[PDB]
């Protein structure tokens, strides 16, 4: 009953973003500004979470899964810098006002040459309505996102816009994911790795991570 | 059924402290060495609390309502400062090394004069291997707890004393109840209210809380 669930969140100053049926009967996985909450059908009880599916080899984090669902819907708004021969794919929360994000982009060619595809999402450290947020908003709204981003990091102005992209979505998901500084790397499985890493170290890091992750 | 929940917990190396019912169908409230968790009846899903009953006027921490059993189990290890005309009863996790806990205690009579009974439990912000933990262990083991606590707060001779009171128990219940800094107030309904409040502010707060609850 999405209805009663919302009245409850309302009577608490909590806004819902995505409500999906939870792995447990009578409960729904709710994404809110207060984190992922598990609420009963009648909206009478709220369990903090996270939720783990322990019916198996190792625990499956239901909250992580839900946040990756949101990540999936944002793929259409990510600025993708693909590697000729894609070995790894990482999602980076970046701020065009962050010196380390500058460096990262300035090395985008090396990251790609090493098989690393970088997918950007905006994350204005100074929050919404900040100069950074207002400039990225223009970048993510341009025709060619890759080109617009390149120009701004180059210093060149970009042809602004009024599109359907809302940085707040990126920002809120980043926060939800544990982001706080930039750049922040998010891995395929949802693992967050704050900080900038030079190409060689990044490649080395991702290779080792994939080995450990797959037991090799 | 219980067998399913126990198989799940055993799988993660968790010693079930007790399997109680839950206000949510299909699951049980489970008090464990790791604290309170909610596990479905088939043991397939685990949800870390706390759980809130939000059907009423204000949210209620049902996990804290449940833990109140553990809290009331410590009634004897409490340093109680009874109010002559008891009108409110609050349990406060305090730290004798905390500036704000000292300012609160210093006004104990005022609180007691406003009809508030204060029951103290030990909470060493710095952990189990600390002076705070060592000092409160002595206080809580004293012949006269109230007297001991008063002396220490005033920087007097902290008499040597041992007994079977485990400060870790107070510390664990407080962490589970949501305690972070001291002083932290726990209401008779399990509600945690962090922070210091002078006798007046406090009294008024208790009155408004009580009023806007029972109806």
């Amino acid at each position: 009953d999405d209805a009663a669930i919302q009245q409850t969140l309302a009577k608490m100053g909590i806004k819902s973003s995505d409500i999906q049926p939870a792995p447990v009967a009578g409960m729904k996985t709710v994404l809110t500004n207060s984190g992922v909450l598990y609420i009963t059908d009648d909206g009478k009880h709220i369990i903090q979470g996270p939720m783990y599916d322990v019916s198996g080899t190792a625990p499956v984090n239901v909250t992580n899964k839900m946040l990756l669902k949101q990540l999936n819907a944002l793929e259409k708004e990510m600025i993708v810098y693909k590697a000729p021969q894609e070995k790894h794919v990482i999602t980076v929360f970046t701020d065009i006002t962050c010196g380390y994000s500058h460096k990262l982009h300035e090395q985008m060619a090396d990251y790609n040459a090493l098989g690393i595809t970088v997918r950007y999402l905006a994350f204005p450290r100074q929050g919404l309505d900040s100069d950074a947020e207002k400039e990225m908003k223009a970048i993510w709204c341009a025709k060619d996102k890759n080109k617009a981003f390149d120009d701004v990091m180059a210093g060149k102005s970009v042809a602004p816009a009024s599109c359907d992209v809302d940085i707040a979505d990126h920002y809120a998901l980043g926060v939800q994911l544990g982001v706080s500084g930039t750049p922040a790397v998010v891995l395929s499985n949802g693992t967050l790795v704050p900080g900038y890493q030079p190409p060689k170290e990044m490649k080395e890091f991702l290779d080792e991570h994939q080995k450990m992750t797959s037991g090799k």
